[PDB]
């Protein structure tokens, strides 16, 4: 294992397959994660965040295009329309302490080029587990059963759509999650458009406060193309 403590840390995994970052993007407090190099798995070692209403960072594994920087033969970015089937695998180990989400993070956006983000986009967050308080940003539109669970659905008009769906009930780990179910309902009410591109699938820790202690394990994402 490998212990990255820098801001914008990084290091590709399984082959080149993801790519695991540090990204303590919101705040300038320590923050170190240890990685295994061979699955991606990791562990919040270290975490001095103490960012109030703001978010400190997002320790996170992903599959596909971060701000440009891609994963080797993801098949991304690829539209929405010619998607037919998006799984993903995760398992988090939560703490009882701080402030924090367990979450996947997933970008869509007009462009195939994602180097200068996602303005005009959108943003579909899938909230699997929390502590401390937080809640998804925008309000509450609805909740509906989706993929063999009930979620709560958050919006938000900023600039990309926010979406985010969250749990009733906070769980630990899915195997091979639909989320091909979550991208049909953000389009049927019209927060992500068919034409737009699915440029990454990424999951990790929103961390507010503290967080060490945390852990990511057995990761994975596979996307079919109609």
């Amino acid at each position: 294992t490998v212990e990255l403590c820098g801001r914008w840390d990084a290091r590709d995994v399984a082959g080149g397959r993801y790519r695991v970052i540090n990204n303590v993007w919101g705040a300038e407090t320590a923050q170190c994660i240890e990685v295994g190099l061979e699955t991606g798995n990791f562990t919040i070692t270290r975490a001095d965040h103490d960012n109030g209403n703001n978010v400190a960072a997002y320790p996170a594994i992903y599959f596909g295009c971060h701000w440009g920087a891609c994963t080797s033969n993801s098949g991304l970015p690829r539209r929405v329309q010619e998607l037919s089937d998006v799984r993903t695998s995760w398992t988090l180990t939560p703490i009882t302490t701080g402030r924090w989400n367990a979450a996947y993070d997933i970008w869509f956006s007009p462009v195939t080029n994602s180097g200068n983000g996602y303005s005009g986009g959108a943003e579909l967050m899938i909230w699997l587990n929390w502590n401390g308080g937080v809640m998804p940003g925008g309000s509450r539109v609805a909740t509906v059963e989706l993929a063999g669970a009930t979620w709560e659905v958050w919006y938000a008009d900023w600039d990309w759509n926010y979406i985010a769906y969250r749990r009733t009930t906070p769980t630990t780990s899915v195997s091979e999650l639909d989320l091909k179910a979550f991208i049909d309902d953000a389009v049927a009410r019209g927060y992500i458009r068919p034409e737009w591109y699915l440029h990454a699938v990424e999951t990790g820790f929103e961390l507010w406060e503290g967080g060490a202690g945390l852990r990511s394990a057995d990761f994975s994402v596979t996307v079919q193309k109609l």
